[PDB]
């Protein structure tokens, strides 16, 4: 196992990165510091997630203290819904980028592909649930991003939550200057994703697999819901390698060449969770890992059902 993965812009991305989802802004920092301190060199963001500023304060330590430099570093973050107008993109990229202390990303991403109405809500609302959209469609917003590879702001642009016929609408794009590099997806056993990571890889397209312990911490759990941490069939798994349930289920989609980007606050696992280049698991533990699907999702973005660009009404 390799460390990096080659992408379609011919830059080299790390395949474990440090997952910024609900890390409270008061313990991101020193999770980001301690991450790159342990061996960590990929960091996923978003401005939607409301703690870029604090995610930045530790990489800026990291550089100044010369733990690392800033080439050896592949920071990613993400376009929010409301800003997927032409005239709203720079910006929006460029507050990350305030925000981060840096002058590039790694990879930007259009964080879905639903466009919503301008404004200070991120997700704006009608009188009755419902998410008031954009017109804006996904080809003006792709090449608003490719406009940022043009300006030196981003090193690569791709794609979250797309599903393939909407990965085809971008492949497909007239006048297209840039594929995606990165399709970044939920993707753990219960959610095995095989037909739309077949399609990416076959295109080229990375796929980064987010939620990959199930998102424990996740706002909408319910008590009833599967929980993959506490899989028995999984615990086993884990126990015969001598290794933990949480390094088998990061391992599971680095042996799918996956890019994986599980979230901690907690210095211990941070490390722990970075020990998965010391094992490997069988062909018949993947086979049997990929069983336990369920089509079970994290992240479903249940306000925007109805949304034109809605991306989970499709197989995949
Ligand atoms: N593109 C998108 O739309 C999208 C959507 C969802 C997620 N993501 C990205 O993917 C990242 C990861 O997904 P996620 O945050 O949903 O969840 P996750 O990484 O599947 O799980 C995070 C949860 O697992 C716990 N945990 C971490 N390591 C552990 C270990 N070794 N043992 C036991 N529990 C452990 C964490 O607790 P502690 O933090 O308390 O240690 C936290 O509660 C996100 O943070 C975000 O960067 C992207």
């Amino acid at each position: 196992m390799a460390s990096r993965i080659l992408l379609n812009n011919g830059a080299k991305m790390p395949i474990l990165g440090l997952g910024t989802w609900k890390s409270p802004p008061g313990q991101v920092t020193e999770a980001v510091k301690v991450a790159i301190d342990v061996g960590y060199r990929h960091i996923d963001c978003a401005h939607v997630y409301q703690n870029e500023n604090e995610v930045g304060v530790a990489i800026q330590e990291k550089l100044r203290e010369q733990v690392v430099k800033r080439e050896e570093l592949f920071i990613v973050s993400k376009l929010w819904c409301t800003y997927h107008e032409k005239g709203l993109v720079k910006g929006a990229c460029q507050k990350t980028l305030s925000d981060l202390k840096l002058d590039y990303l790694d990879l930007y991403l259009i964080h879905w592909p639903t466009g919503f109405k301008p404004g200070k809500e991120f997700f704006p609302l009608d009188e009755s649930g419902n998410v008031v959209p954009s017109d804006t469609n996904i080809l003006d917003t792709w090449a608003a991003m490719e406009e940022l590879v043009d300006e030196g702001l981003v090193k690569a642009i791709g794609i979250s939550n797309f599903n393939h016929l909407q990965v085809e609408m971008i492949l497909n794009k007239p006048g297209l200057k840039y594929k995606p590099a990165v399709n970044q997806i939920e993707c753990h056993p219960y959610l095995t994703q095989e037909k739309l990571i077949q399609y990416c890889q076959s295109k080229g397209i990375v796929v980064t697999a987010y939620s990959p312990l199930g998102s424990p911490d996740r706002p909408w759990a319910k008590p009833e819901d599967p929980s993959l941490l506490e899989d028995p069939r999984i615990k086993a798994i884990a126990a015969k390698h001598n290794k933990t349930t949480a390094q088998v289920l990061i391992r599971f989609p680095m042996q799918r060449n996956l890019v994986v980007i599980p979230k901690s606050v907690t210095p211990e696992r941070i490390a722990e969770n970075f020990k998965v280049f010391d094992f490997e698991l069988s062909s018949q533990d993947m086979t049997t890992l990929l069983s336990y699907n369920r089509n079970w999702r994290v992240c479903a973005l249940l306000s925007c059902t109805s949304h034109k660009d809605y991306p989970f009404h499709e197989e995949f």
